[PDB]
């Protein structure tokens, strides 16, 4: 998928699985932009599912600090 300014969380969040939510979008959506991702075909097997496993972290790194 490319990556372009009008490309939204939605479409992130379905790129990544089904049961994927919006929250899953905006996180990968971040990490792809650190990574100067702009066509996710040009990441390996290796590299997508480090991102999303990051992507996972960071979710879980959100709800925790937010109690706080």
């Amino acid at each position: 998928m490319k990556i372009t300014n009008d490309t939204t969380t939605y479409e992130v969040a379905e790129l990544m699985g089904s049961e994927a939510d919006e929250l899953d979008g905006r996180i990968m959506m971040g990490l792809l932009s650190r990574e100067c991702v702009v066509d996710t075909d040009d990441l390996s097997e290796d590299q997508w599912l480090a991102l999303i496993d990051e992507s996972q972290k960071v979710r879980r790194e959100q709800f925790e600090s937010d109690e706080a």
